[PDB]
């Protein structure tokens, strides 16, 4: 049975989110402005055919509402049975503000509202004539009219969190940050922080470890225990890192261009991990380099606390 996470203000998300529109499949020299028609297929597929509420993650960043429009236009699954992100692209100017960027997705994935709204970084382009102050209050206008049922923040330091918690009416409910085995605090302190103050993390990339594994991973410690606990349980090596993510307490975003592939993502609560077996993971992770895929040009000062 499906699993989901409260937030602090009492509303439920699914506890994985197994549709990103991030990936796209185009054949041209400029995939910028090509229509990726594979991946509305498969986000069509995925809302189709996935049992339970369907967690899609969604970016103005990425440029793709118009595969993603086309597919919630078409799917025959009912609205209350999906749970859209979206983010609002601060690191990249493509609208003026948050209370702009949201209408003009609504207009364009034919929708009345997102169920999860987020500012999508911290480090705010220099064109934007708005900061994070006015940004999260535009936020929280767009939370009180209905537009956003939750609101939210990705890849916030503890430093940047403050910030929000000191002039906010709404407290944020989500902090989306890159999380996996080998990347246990993006930036320094953030999950202890972030689960201490009743701000949900959403893990992006927690397959990182799995995109490929190095020739000597049978002699690595890591990787032979994640397939020793894939035989166990029978479950996928992805599967057993995704419920880690979640027993860590923390919302594994994933994607993947396979439906078999996102059914096994929306699958992971039909096993448990032992204490034990979290535990070992989170050691065995430990032990690695750092792995960062995202906001690299800005934390890898911070990989030293990382691990």
């Amino acid at each position: 049975n499906q699993k989901f996470f409260t937030l602090s203000n009492g509303n439920k998300i699914p506890a994985v989110a197994v549709v990103g529109t991030g990936t796209k499949w185009a054949h041209a020299e400029e995939t910028d402005a090509t229509f990726s028609q594979e991946l509305t297929d498969i986000v069509k597929l995925s809302l189709d055919t996935v049992p339970g509420i369907v967690h899609i993650d969604a970016a103005e960043m990425y440029k793709t509402y118009p595969e993603l429009g086309a597919a919630l236009k078409e799917t025959k699954k009912p609205r209350e049975e999906i749970f859209i992100t979206d983010k609002f692209s601060s690191l990249h100017k493509i609208s003026e503000d948050p209370k702009s960027a949201l209408e003009t997705a609504l207009n364009k994935l034919g929708v009345d509202y997102v169920d999860l709204y987020l500012i999508h970084s911290p480090f705010f382009d220099k064109d934007l004539n708005i900061d994070l102050e006015t940004a999260w209050k535009q936020l929280e206008e767009l939370y009180k009219s209905g537009k956003a049922k939750n609101i939210g923040v990705s890849n916030f330091t503890v430093e940047d969190l403050k910030k929000v918690l000191a002039i906010a009416e709404i407290k944020p409910q989500v902090n989306q940050i890159e999380f996996s085995p080998f990347l246990q605090n993006q930036t320094p302190g953030i999950v202890e922080f972030s689960q201490k103050n009743d701000i949900l993390l959403e893990a992006y990339s927690p397959l990182g470890p799995l995109q490929k594994k190095p020739t000597d991973a049978d002699q690595q410690p890591f990787y032979q225990y994640l397939k020793e606990l894939s035989e166990k349980y029978n479950k996928t090596e992805a599967q057993v890192l995704l419920l880690w993510v979640y027993k860590r307490g923390i919302l594994p975003v994933t994607t993947s261009a396979k439906i078999e592939r996102i059914k096994q993502a929306q699958d992971i609560f039909s096993f448990d991990l032992t204490e034990e077996e979290v535990k070992k993971i989170t050691d065995l992770g430990l032990q690695h380099e750092p792995v960062r895929l995202w906001h690299v040009d800005f934390y890898t000062k911070y990989n030293s606390e990382a691990q």
